[PDB]
């Protein structure tokens, strides 16, 4: 069913409730074990968002390989993504350990360091490119390299050093910061363009590491990027874009990550966001 009159159906009835709670009921449940560990209490943002076991990255250290992050591989549009949580004071050097190790060219960024008077997450990058940040535990230093600021989103070049190795690589810092405190954006306008603005860069391309998105929890703001890119990326590839069924690939991804997509507004949002993007990928 052609997802425009799915909507305009769901929307005139006013059931995003009803269709939200389907998919929470049906969603996968995967055992968490290693993320419940007394020694990782405090690699957690939230007690209630844990990594599946099977899907979970793992840190290349003998010592404790676990960080709050999944790898969600979509077979089918060849593309794959780590979700994580926004870093904690203590979990910084365990952010860019895994960067380096998956081998990532872009970093995506879809909340503020503080929204609503409180911390979402840690000021984990460079603010001034002549006071660089040395992560001692994991052996990395990351300078800033230059930043571009616009409307809806800021871009900037990052140079991450190994310090064992003295190897260096760029890495791209997609910043969305006009996301509002409450709700989700009215038009998905200047979603959409920040989505091809990273596309364009080649971080989302097979030649590199999958790209890193964070939000706080890394499932909500997180997962509607990750659903909207994979399914533009199908209506390409099909013989029938109108096969493309947005809820089918939300319970897709929900077997490598719990939770993505947190409320029934950003259910409709991920929808209204396809439905627009859609008008470029067929030809436009
Ligand atoms: O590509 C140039 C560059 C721009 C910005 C930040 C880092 C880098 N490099 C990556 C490859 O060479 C070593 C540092």
């Amino acid at each position: 069913m052609e997802m425009e009159k799915e909507f305009e159906q769901i929307d005139k009835s006013g059931s995003w409730a009803a269709i939200y709670q389907d998919i929470r009921h049906e969603a996968s449940d995967f055992p968490s074990r290693v993320a419940k560990l007394p020694k990782n209490k405090n690699r957690n943002r939230y007690r209630d968002v844990s990594p599946f076991d099977h899907s979970r990255i793992k840190l290349h250290q003998e010592d404790n390989d676990y960080i709050n992050a999944s790898l969600i591989k979509m077979e089918e549009a060849q593309r794959s993504y780590i979700l994580t949580q926004g870093p904690l004071p203590n979990t910084v050097g365990h952010f860019w350990e895994m960067v380096w190790e998956q081998k990532s060219r872009g970093v995506v960024m879809l909340n503020r360091v503080m929204e609503k008077g409180s911390l979402k997450c840690a000021q984990y990058w460079p603010q001034k490119e002549e006071k660089e940040m040395i992560f001692e535990d994991t052996n990395l230093k990351l300078t800033l390299i230059s930043e571009d600021i616009k409307s809806y989103y800021t871009v900037r070049q990052l140079e991450l050093e190994n310090l064992t190795t003295q190897e260096t690589r760029e890495i791209l810092h997609f910043h969305y910061t006009t996301w509002p405190d409450f709700g989700v954006p009215e038009s998905p306008a200047s979603f959409l363009n920040f989505l091809f603005k990273v596309r364009e860069s080649g971080s989302l391309s097979p030649e590199h590491g999958p790209v890193v998105v964070h939000c706080s929890a890394g499932i909500g703001r997180s997962g509607t990027f990750c659903l909207a890119d994979t399914c533009l990326l199908l209506m390409d590839k099909r013989k029938d874009p109108s096969s493309v069924d947005i809820k089918k690939v939300l319970l897709e991804m929900r077997k490598f990550r719990m939770g993505l997509i947190q409320t029934a507004d950003q259910l409709r949002f991920s929808y209204l966001a396809v439905i627009e993007g859609a008008k470029f990928i067929m030809g436009d």
